[PDB]
């Protein structure tokens, strides 16, 4: 009633004030507090306030204060009836810097979502998918200095967090970045977004190629990934660079 409803007693301007940020400091003790947590953290109706208060400028570091302090000392903080909306809530901080502090904010956010693989690793696969979609997703960022960070960051998140055998590279591929590829029609993301993730899933296959762990569908898969978008830019450079680079793994096994 009071939060959600009541949106013109309580607006940008109250929560900017002193009471305001000593109230969020007072109540997010109740989720640190023993008594109200396990109802807190499964409620709707608090997740969507803290929703709405990440717009605000003045109080995304406070949120991100609590939230970089609460998931480090407690990896079950996050559960599979929660993880969604903390989720989106890092969708909303870090896509928050459109214009130094809030890039520095986002600077940080992209490696905290980077960093929610190693405190749990009993994820479902949509569980897991959600947090590649987000970095992948956040390559649209049109800020340069915040969309070259991504994109290595989320390369640093495939190298060496991501176990393939309960889930497959296949799904991996399609369910994850390619996503952002069917979604591309618009003109507006033009060649460099198509060009980076392109660089990208090139990386990260060759990594995995040379530790090995893929079939013949596999390649056929990335192949057809390449047709479906021809441009005589950008498909010609990396096909002959990936059909050399498969002879030299190749030649990396067997000698």
């Amino acid at each position: 009633d009071e939060l959600l409803k009541k949106g013109d007693i309580f607006t940008q301007k109250f929560f900017a004030t002193n009471q305001g940020k000593e109230f969020l400091k007072r109540l997010f003790s109740l989720t640190e507090s023993e008594f109200y947590r396990g109802f807190l953290l499964g409620n709707e109706n608090f997740w969507k306030f803290l929703r709405k208060v990440t717009a605000m400028k003045e109080q995304s570091e406070s949120i991100f204060e609590y939230l970089n302090e609460s998931i480090k000392t407690d990896s079950n903080i996050l559960t599979n009836e929660n993880f969604m909306w903390v989720l989106g809530l890092l969708d909303e901080i870090s896509s928050m810097g459109a214009v130094k502090k809030s890039i520095e904010l986002s600077l940080k956010s992209i490696q905290l979502t980077s960093h929610l693989l190693e405190d749990n690793n009993d994820l479902r696969k949509n569980e897991i998918f959600a947090i590649i979609q987000a970095l992948a997703h956040q390559c649209i960022n049109p800020c340069k200095q915040i969309s070259e960070f991504a994109v290595v960051t989320l390369e640093q998140t495939l190298i060496n967090k991501i176990e393939i055998p309960m889930e497959s590279v296949e799904e991996l591929i399609e369910g994850g970045l390619l996503p952002l590829l069917n979604s591309s029609e618009t003109q507006e993301d033009q060649k460099i977004l198509i060009s980076s993730i392109l660089t990208i899933i090139s990386n990260v296959y060759l990594h995995y190629l040379k530790l090995g762990k893929t079939s013949n569908e596999t390649f056929l898969k990335i192949l057809s990934i390449f047709n479906k978008f021809v441009e005589d830019s950008d498909i010609e450079k990396k096909l002959q660079q990936l059909i050399l680079d498969k002879k030299s793994i190749e030649k990396g096994n067997g000698s």
